């Protein structure tokens, strides 16, 4: 069907893309980067994250595939030498799709702006002190003082979340996970410390105490927001879909990336 | 209906129990500690854990309630001054039940023994070095060397799991969480470090490498097991049921126990 | 002798300052904010840090005293109600001095700039990815990828260092302590993880890998540095001196600020 | 002079020992395992720790050397292929000695018993709950509830201490470091959390609250102590001496064992 291919842009990835397009030319496959049904990302996890954000308005009619030309690749779990086999299997269809949960971030002012994250959304101050009230389903939970906060999807838990001490969650769990960045805890200031895991339909609201300017990141797109009244997190209703051609379990992916390969 | 009441055994809890039995005597309520449908625990979380294990063969036909006579009480979320109101509301019924997930531990030898946990199951060595192979759904994930491992239920995540760096999970999530106790990590020895969160139907198997004697705890019942071939963890099919008379959200309970009250 | 008094600037601190100046007027004491031998700080630890940086060129001929008008005060360990007693005892002299170690930061370009820290010096990137080579006494120790690094004095270990997982060190130990901010650790990227404690005369050098713009903080004075070739840390030869009138041990200060008071 | 050689006891180490004894036979060197001046350990760090405890009454007249026949070896920093060169250089003398600090543990009852540690001393309960009052220089600092406590020497900081979150300290610093094992922290129970670093002459006393039976380990020699009134820690006046023939800096040793080699 309709497909497109993004590339990290180095020689290796560009030529792989050109060879895959040539192999696709031998089947009933049309290159269309406006309304593809298949998005192939060639590069690393950064390249894959860009492909997701490029098509985040047609997530429900798209299956993603990642090919890793360098190292790691939690999302890009295909090797370049298997590109010919991928073309052939993907051309013949008959593949199953798997779906990972997404995170919805809403930023209110004094209008509304919403974002979708595949890894995480983080909040930090505008250079001054970061102080926010953390409100869980309209219940004031804690006043956070520190460097910032990170809300991760399940597939994002192996990324920034992991570096902050968070737990690794299997992506079949529809949840989001909040981790602290360097909170103050003395006799006067008090946070929970532990990462927090939230189910679907729970809403986590960050509300400013004094300064209302914040740096908000969504999958490493980092934007300064001014005059912020509230930042709201919830598990999205939308999901990302992966074309899956082989069994490559999440815990094996974890083993391969952090333990050994 | 049929009910019973356990007590921590100090003067305060015993007299509260005797006064509640007297108040129940004024309704169609029968004291039966063989087949109760309502189990009231008067004491702390330890007392409540004992009540759960006392009736763990009739979990599906029992609703539990906890009254805290001292401090904390994550499970015992009723104050003693509200005992009269509890009797009256519980006598009139018309209460909703809420269900928390449980953890199943299977210990194999060279027969099989199974246990149910409301907080967690932990494994440590018999005094020597603890070394186990961690196998996730029949896939070898890591060789663990250290003091031990802890597998927590969701409601258990605020207990031992929390002290080990684990995340706090809302009990509506059907999952179990594995945390490490003091693992060795150098050039030769390698674990994941992070807590791991597993969905229903995932099986985590611990398999001995050399020594096969282990200390296995289930909710602080600690038993030396000899000639162990495998320890298997999975989210149980059984659930604990709480009689709920008021809204007391999990995250408020967390706030009250760790942040302030 | 010569003395001056800084104030946090709120009503409480200003009037305390004016009353102490009036009490000093009754002794052989001269208000001199150019070459004081005694510097009194009235406010919190921020106020005290400003007093230290205001006089950091005459550290060897100055004894500092802090009065805390609000909460905490690890450096400002005097209560406002004891201001009259402080004036009297300080006017009569006969006090012992205690000295805490300091941290020297050198920033090289492509000239040299040096700074003194009482709490810590931290390094972060200019908004992009932070990557530095960590070189210990001219030996390449690790390539750090993450949010940043923090080098703390001993008295600074209860501040930012503590929030980053660092150890609390008694200030009689002449040392500096390096902590990581959220480092990446996978199969490709590798840091030590643990805080590192360095003796006098050890030199820790941070050397850029790609980007050479960094945000460098010295006691929460945060300055963007461009064209950086090296950041060097070592225990300073200079020391801060406190006028001490009573026994208030460091570990009691720690107990009072973090455990209870 | 007088020397002896301990072996891990496998074929590799025994034959290396026999070949080194043969090479020593060609110089003015006498095998004496009663009053050696040189103790060579052939094996791993466990073997080296046994050699230290075997001669801990003559520490001041002995220089230790370790040869690692397997992996790691923080104390045994010689490779087997350099055994001939070691014999020759050690026979000709003209080597410098380096000294590492030691930890003194005193256990009081209701008599006194003292121990020396090269890595650490740890305390755990006798199977029940571990509760101790932590007293620093006769000042009550905290009541600890949890799995146990670990007091490390500087060279011990890369061992158990590291797995507990402690900082790595250069062995030229005369200090000991206290780390917690899984402490409870809620509204009722409160510890400092952070590792604590103590200078020479500071005394840390553990005092029982209820149960007075404890498992006390000194360099992995673990002994059940009954009727304990106090456990006292201080930096020892004694030191271990290493024969050093080459420059092998501590931070390079750390790099080689944890980062890469
Ligand atoms: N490009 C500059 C940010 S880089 O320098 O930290 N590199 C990112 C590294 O991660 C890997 N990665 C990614 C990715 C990616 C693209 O970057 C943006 C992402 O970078 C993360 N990030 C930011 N600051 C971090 C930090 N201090 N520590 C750890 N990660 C950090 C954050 O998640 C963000 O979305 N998603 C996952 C995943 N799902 N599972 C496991 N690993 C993952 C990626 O393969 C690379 O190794
Ligand atoms: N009795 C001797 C073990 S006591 O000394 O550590 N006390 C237990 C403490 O905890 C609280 N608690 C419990 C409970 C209980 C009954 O103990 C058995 C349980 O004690 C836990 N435990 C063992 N070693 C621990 C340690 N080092 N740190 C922390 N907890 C530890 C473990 O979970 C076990 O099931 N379940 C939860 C819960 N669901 N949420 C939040 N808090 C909870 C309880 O209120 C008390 O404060
Ligand atoms: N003003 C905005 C930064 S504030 O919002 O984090 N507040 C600082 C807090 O700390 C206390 N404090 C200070 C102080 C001070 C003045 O700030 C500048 C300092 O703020 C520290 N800081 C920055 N980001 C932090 C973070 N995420 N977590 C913890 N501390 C952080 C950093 O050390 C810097 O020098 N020195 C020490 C000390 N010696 N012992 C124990 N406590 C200390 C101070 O009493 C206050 O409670
Ligand atoms: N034999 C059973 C205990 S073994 O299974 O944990 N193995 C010990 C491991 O360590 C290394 N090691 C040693 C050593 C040794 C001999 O064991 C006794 C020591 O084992 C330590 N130990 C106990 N439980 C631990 C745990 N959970 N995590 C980490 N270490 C633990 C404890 O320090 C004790 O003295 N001193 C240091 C050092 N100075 N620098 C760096 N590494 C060091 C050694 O090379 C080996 O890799």
């Amino acid at each position: 069907m309709k497909y497109m291919i993004t590339s990290k842009g180095d020689e290796k990835s560009d030529l792989l893309r050109l060879n895959m397009i040539a192999g696709f030319g031998e089947y009933d496959m049309e290159y269309d980067d406006v309304e593809p049904e298949i998005v192939i990302s060639i590069g690393g996890d950064g390249t894959f994250l860009s492909a997701f954000h490029q098509y985040e308005e047609r997530l429900d009619e798209i299956a993603f595939i990642g090919i890793h030309t360098g190292h790691l690749g939690f999302y890009a779990d295909w090797r370049p030498a298997e590109a010919d086999k991928l073309v052939k299997l993907l051309a013949k269809g008959e593949y199953q799709k798997v779906s990972y949960p997404l995170l919805k971030t809403t930023v209110k002012y004094g209008k509304e702006a919403t974002y979708l994250a595949l890894n995480e959304s983080t909040v930090k101050s505008s250079g001054g002190p970061f102080v926010v009230d953390v409100v869980i389903n309209d219940i004031h939970f804690e006043r956070f003082r520190g460097d910032g906060l990170c809300m991760s999807t399940p597939s994002g838990t192996t990324a920034y979340n992991k570096s902050l001490g968070g737990a690794l969650m299997h992506p079949s769990i529809e949840a989001m996970q909040l981790t602290e960045m360097a909170s103050i805890n003395n006799r006067v200031y008090r946070t929970i410390g532990s990462p927090l895991v939230f189910p679907k339909h729970h809403v986590v609201s960050l509300q400013p105490v004094n300064d209302k300017d914040f740096q908000i990141s969504v999958d490493h797109l980092s934007i300064l927001h001014r005059d912020v009244q509230e930042i709201r997190y919830e598990v999205s209703a939308k999901k990302i879909h992966f074309a899956r051609f082989r069994s490559f379990p999440f815990w094996r992916r974890v083993h391969d990336s952090f333990i050994e390969d």
